[PDB]
RNA sequence: GCCCGGAUGGUGGAAUCGGUAGACACAAGGGAUUAAUCCCUCGGCGCGCGCUGUGCGGGUUCAAGUCCCGCUCCGGGUACCA
């Protein structure tokens, strides 16, 4: 062992060990006992950022904590390859996007092996390889056959005179992020998969994931939204249609003054015809984005529609209005509107001066006030003929019993969540399976022909797809007759959905899952990831569980057990727009800054000159082109030293700010850690230790070893709050520092003490603890050797400290017996100075004890 | 707009079940060997003391960073970023 601690000799030569040995790859050992550690796959973007090391530093500190419990742990590891930035670079850089792609799973790979996650590399995965994508082809017909598939129109961002298809993100400020042209809705046909299915369950089974955090949780109910309502039906005067809208609020029906519709409505177009005002106003809501976001924001704006549909009872003709936020995706594309007791419509009928009509009264029995806003409360119906004098559950019933016996009417159940959407029109994902044939008819890709190979040896213009461009690569035959297989390709989430359980055996070639494996991994005891994963993904990832559960191939009813959402790791982002508008993202680190006198950014220069516009801060990513590259730092300080930084800045679900300032206390205490065991181990050998025979101040140290273990145990274990552990451990070493070695029993508690924290810090640096732990011979390899326990007897207290205060404001702390009652506590309490200073002249009228923490006496 | 989070010294954070506010670090200042290491000071205002202090305004309690009511600002998601 050298004096100096050197990262650059050290953490390669371990990495090897590692590699050579096979430490970290594990086969599916019924002896042990199993610990599934997942990290969500990262998407192959280039470079790793310190979002990516703060997700996978923290799920290969529980791997191999929970490796060292004596557990056989599987932490692994692939790439969600396919995606939409893969085409954009392969245009940019004169490329393909495969071989874009796997040069950067093969720069990344290289970051994460430096960083030194025990991984099992046996089990990786590729998705944008036909390996894996064969099998969610062949589950995505047989889910076509169970009825879980089907086709429907939907709208879709679309740039008219390129003719493609954009995504949300590609769209900026109205006009598209290519060229100058304003971006249009249009409605195009596309595979959808029925995820309302499996609404109720999805939603009912977060009652059984106890192990989920709250926030997690509630978001995905309010996400799925269920509802029990009525869907009303109305007829119009000079038209054949009828109009059906959905409420959760059927009591107050009798105050409808007048209904509100969606742009893409039949009504809308047949009224266009004639009114020309009505024609501007739906060829302007083809400029209206899709998204929810831009949807609220904007003015609620409206025209009259013309046509009155005929309240059905109270017999009254009610205008009929389109408007913007109408949605045509929830509920049936119409709603009933009822400005006294809606605060969205209260503002849409008091800026088109329509109607106005209270039908519910105020908590006390009077008559609402609607001067300044709706009355949103629930409460007795007045104003409604027959239903008059009845309350919120009684006017529900009546009123969908009436409507019906009228046969205009019905219960309903409806949810927020919509039908997932599959169909994409881009190159870089997986080919959907489906056929059409000579026919016309339309049938899944029989199995004789999957996979659908997607063509990797291609040349992309950057305006259509090349499947799509060439004409020869659709045609096949099927029945004996010529067809045109789909050229759409699927969602990336589909990949994504179910690659946790792939993992179990990815060279399977028999089918999808191995059952044996897949049983005794599954379901994932920790899977941890982003926040901003919280909906989208994890829903998912809940739903495709279920579909393989009920196809046969898995036993468990949910997933994950325990889900670990990280924090952010966020960064500023800077951009300027270019010479023909586009958005050329700047990175911090050129970006020069003047900043505020609170710290808030106020200018921003470049190196060249550009006049940098400022978003705030936000998510490390290469969209944004604010990553941090960890490969500058771990060529400087050492992995050992970047891992422990990123868990000890902050608690791992907590949204982080990244800042360079704390990395050097990381390599400083490092250095700390080898200076300690340098001067132990130099000295020689050491004595058997005798537990009974120590002085004050080595009993003292000894409880304190033990206690940190106690508590490092708990909080990685528990709380998986790392900070409070790493700084445990800290607070350990400077009185292991400050203690001499010069004796027998010194050096021999010196011994356990350093094989404890070095054992406490192999999952966050295990480089240089393994280095370390083989130079206080301890047995074998620290990856295998066991987690240490406390000593119950070690940890025995003789006295507690106890605060004195005087009427809330601390005057005094003393040292009182663990054993001590609250009149010994008062007596001691008396003797000091400070307290007795401001009870003289003054009675006790009340006294507070907690037992051995706390003294509050209040005074007059 | 809607849903879910966050705000604590110059800076990241600790206080685990309402009970000592600032552990453990970084940055800064000064000292001590002669880049590296070890010491000292470190929320604010006026001392081996007193008041005050956890984004802003109220409230409950013996006691509030923690719980309650009303806001501000900052982040995540908002269905084609992954
Ligand atoms: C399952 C699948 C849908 C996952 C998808 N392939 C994916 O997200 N890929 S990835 O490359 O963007 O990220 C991989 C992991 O890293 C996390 N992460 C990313 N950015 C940050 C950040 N700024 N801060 C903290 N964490 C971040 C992210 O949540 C994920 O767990
Ligand atoms: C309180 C007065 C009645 C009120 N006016 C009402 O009918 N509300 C509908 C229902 O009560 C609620 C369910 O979430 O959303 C509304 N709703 C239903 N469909 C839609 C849609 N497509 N877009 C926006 N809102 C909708
Ligand atoms: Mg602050
Ligand atoms: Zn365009």
């Amino acid at each position: 062992m050298q004096e100096q601690y050197r990262p650059e000799e050290i953490e390669s030569k371990v990495q090897l060990h590692w590699d050579e040995k096979r430490t970290f790859e594990v086969t599916e050992d019924e002896s042990k006992e199993k610990y599934y550690c997942l990290s969500m796959l990262p998407y192959p973007s280039g470079r790793l950022h310190m979002g990516h090391v703060r997700n996978y530093t923290i799920g290969d500190v529980i791997a191999r904590y929970q490796r060292m419990l004596g557990k056989n742990v599987l932490q692994p590891i692939g790439w969600d390859a396919f995606g939409l930035p893969a085409e954009g670079a392969a245009v940019k850089n004169n490329t393909a996007p495969a071989p874009w792609t796997y040069d950067n799973i093969a720069y990344m790979k290289n970051q994460l092996k430096m960083l030194g996650f025990g991984y099992d590399w046996s089990r990786e995965l590729a998705t944008c390889t036909p390996e894996y994508y064969r099998w969610e082809q062949k589950f995505f017909t047989e889910l076509y056959k169970k009825g879980l598939v089907y086709k429907k129109t939907s709208a879709v961002n679309w740039c008219p005179n390129d003719q493609t298809v954009l995504a949300n993100e590609q769209v900026i400020d109205g006009c598209c992020w290519r060229c100058d042209t304003k971006v249009e809705r249009k409605e195009i046909p596309q595979w959808f998969i029925k995820i309302t299915a499996y609404a109720d369950e999805l939603l009912n089974d977060l009652d059984k994931l106890d192990h989920w955090p709250d926030t997690v949780k509630t978001m995905q109910r309010n996400w799925i939204g269920r509802s029990e309502g009525v869907e009303i039906t109305f007829n119009v005067n000079d038209y054949d249609n009828t109009l059906t809208v959905y409420t959760t609020r059927p009591d107050t029906f009798m105050g409808c003054t007048y209904l509100a519709v969606a742009a893409g409505h039949p009504l809308a177009q047949k009224a266009a015809e004639n009114n020309p005002e009505l024609a501007a106003f739906i060829d302007e809501c083809r400029n209206t984005k899709v998204a929810e976001a831009e949807m609220a924001t904007m003015e609620k704006k409206g025209v009259d529609t013309g046509f009155k549909a005929v309240h059905p009872l109270t017999g009254e003709e009610i205008p009929v209005w389109a408007a913007n936020f109408v949605l045509m995706e929830y509920g049936t594309g119409a709603v009933m509107a009822v400005p006294g007791h809606d605060q969205r419509d209260y503002e849409f009928a008091s800026k088109y001066g329509l109607n106005i009509k209270p039908v519910i009264l105020a908590a006390d029995g009077s008559e609402p006030d609607l001067s300044q806003q709706a009355l949103t409360e629930k409460g007795v119906l007045f104003n409604s003929g027959e239903f008059n004098g009845l309350d919120h559950e009684a006017a529900f019933n009546a009123i969908a019993d009436k409507l019906t016996a009228m046969g205009v009417g019905e219960r309903k159940v409806n949810y927020r969540l919509r039908d997932w959407g599959v169909s994409r029109q881009r190159y870089w994902g997986a080919p959907i399976p489906m056929v059409t044939l000579e026919d016309g008819t339309v049938m899944p890709t029989p199995d004789d022909q999957l996979p659908v190979i997607l063509p990797e040896d291609v040349v992309m213009d950057g305006i259509t797809s090349p499947i799509k461009a060439d004409p020869e690569w659709a045609k096949t035959t099927v029945n004996g007759m010529p067809a045109l297989r789909e050229t759409d390709t699927f969602d990336t989430f589909m990949e994504s959905s179910w690659y946790y359980a792939r993992y179990t055996c990815p060279q399977y070639k028999e089918g999808m899952l191995d059952s044996e494996a897949a049983n005794y991994w599954l379901p994932v005891d920790i899977y941890i990831g982003g926040i901003e994963h919280a909906i989208m993904h994890l829903l998912y990832f809940r739903f495709f569980h279920k579909l393989m559960r009920d196809a046969g191939m898995v036993n468990s009813d949910e997933p994950a057990k325990q889900l670990l959402c990280q924090g952010m790791v966020l960064a500023d982002a800077f951009y300027y727009v270019g010479e023909n508008g586009e958005r050329n993202w700047v990175s911090p680190v050129d970006a020069i800054v003047e900043r505020d006198e609170k710290g808030r950014i106020v200018k921003a220069k470049d190196a060249a000159g550009h006049e940098l516009v400022y978003t705030g801060m936000s998510k490390m990513s290469k969209s944004k082109n604010n990553g941090i590259d960890p490969q500058v730092m771990v060529e400087r300080y050492g992995a050992d030293t970047v891992r422990l930084f990123m868990m000890f800045a902050s608690p791992a679900d907590m949204t982080l700010e990244w800042q360079e300032s704390g990395v050097e206390g990381a390599n400083r205490f490092l250095k700390r850690v080898w200076k300690l065991v340098y001067e132990h181990t130099a000295k020689g050998d050491v004595a058997a230790l005798n537990v009974d025979a120590l002085t004050e101040n080595q009993k003292a140290l000894r409880r304190d070893v033990h206690k940190t273990i106690a508590k490092v145990t708990d909080d990685i274990g528990r709380r998986q709050t790392f900070n409070t552990a790493i700084a445990a451990i800290m607070e350990l070493m400077n009185k292991l520092a400050k203690a001499p070695t010069d004796g027998e029993q010194d050096r021999a508690l010196m011994q356990e003490a350093l094989l404890a924290v070095v054992r406490m810090l192999n999952p966050f640096t295990p480089h240089i603890c393994f280095t370390l732990w083989q130079e206080l011979k301890g047995e074998g390899d620290i990856d295998n050797a066991p987690w240490p326990v406390a000593d119950e007897k070690a940890m025995v207290e003789d006295s507690t400290l106890v605060v004195v205060q005087v009427n809330g404001k601390v005057r005094a702390k003393i040292t009182v017996p663990v054993d001590a009652t609250e009149e010994q506590v008062r007596e001691r309490a008396g003797q000091e100075h400070l307290v007795a200073k401001y009870l003289d002249g003054v009675t006790v009228r009340k006294v507070i004890y907690v037992p051995g923490k706390l003294l509050n006496l209040v005074v007059g």
